[PDB]
């Protein structure tokens, strides 16, 4: 894994709070496995290292917690510490209430709720954490929605960066990918800013899947020959233009995320932006 030498050798196991596991209660499953826990009182979320995986497994495991255990920043989700001394192994980590990214949106899609500000904040939250993340010299490789999440549904939530880690060539997520990264296994800070950009169609599409009617092999043959999505639905413009900026063929061309932030702010700043209206799905269609 291209970060655990670096973890390793600047992060250490002494860094990271056993809890005794007596102080460890389970709440409910939430979706190895994650469930609410409780500990002796803290709310926090529970991974758990399944007793059947291997030794390489047992490395990665420890390696999450100290990888997410080195950042300090408001849109990084919190590692609370471990409890590897017993067996099933755990991580303690931030419980987010708001769930993921993904689902929220497809759950809170205006019905005959959300404005296009909420969106906004939800973007820059993310763009927040990135540019923190790239000024660390560390490479997600996977940002989508489905490992962004949310500490509350409700007005005031914040989102917040995380990875569930779901990430053969059919199990690569093709269409967060730039082409340096499907066809050269090049990964970069720019790599991010592609995957972000489409995060912002994700987030502004209210939780369609990227590229709607197509196959990832089709993407792959699109996106090659310069092919890119259109704007979502009622999507402001300067929002487009974000997108199609990380989505530039090369990554030169593409923003850092300390612009893409910037430029998400300055949207927030434009009445004619935060004012436009979502649409509005009709059951019958
Ligand atoms: C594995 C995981 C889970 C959570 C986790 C998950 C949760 N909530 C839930 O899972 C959940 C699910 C459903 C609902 C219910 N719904 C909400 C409201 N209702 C109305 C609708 C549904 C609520 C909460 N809270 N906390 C946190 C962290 C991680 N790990 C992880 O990030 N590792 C990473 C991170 C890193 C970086 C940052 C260096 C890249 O690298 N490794």
């Amino acid at each position: 894994n291209p970060n655990y030498s670096f973890a390793g050798k600047t992060s250490s196991i002494s860094d990271l709070k056993e809890v005794p596991r007596k102080n460890i209660t389970l709440i409910r499953g939430l979706g190895g496995e994650v469930y609410e826990g409780q500990v002796s009182p803290l709310q926090v979320a529970v991974k758990t290292l399944p007793e059947v995986c291997s030794e390489q497994d047992e490395l990665d495991f420890l390696m999450e917690a100290l990888i997410i255990s080195k950042f300090n920043h408001q849109n990084i989700v919190r590692c609370i510490g471990v409890s590897l001394q017993s067996l099933p192994r755990f991580i303690l980590l931030e419980l987010m209430a708001g769930g993921d990214l993904k689902s929220f949106l497809r759950e809170t899609r205006p019905r005959p709720s959300l404005a296009m500000l909420d969106l906004l904040h939800v973007a820059r939250d993310i763009a927040c954490g990135c540019q923190y993340l790239e000024e660390n010299h560390f490479i997600h490789r996977d940002i989508a929605a489905r490992n962004c999440l949310l500490t509350c549904p409700g007005p005031g939530r914040v989102a917040k960066i995380g990875d569930f880690g779901m990430a053969g060539c059919a199990m690569l997520p093709v269409k967060w990918m730039p082409p340096e990264a499907f066809m050269e296994g090049i990964f970069t800070s720019k790599t991010d800013t592609w995957s972000f950009g489409v995060l912002l169609w994700e987030i502004f599409s209210l939780g369609y899947m990227p590229y709607p009617s197509k196959s990832n092999q089709e993407v792959l043959e699109f996106v090659t020959s310069g092919g890119r999505m259109d704007p979502p639905k009622n999507c402001p413009g300067p929002v487009y233009r974000i997108m199609t900026q990380c989505w530039q063929h090369q990554p030169e061309d593409r923003p850092n995320f300390a612009i893409i932030l910037e430029r998400i702010e300055y949207c927030t700043q434009d009445p004619d932006v935060i004012n436009t209206a979502l649409p509005i799905e009709y059951g019958p269609l």
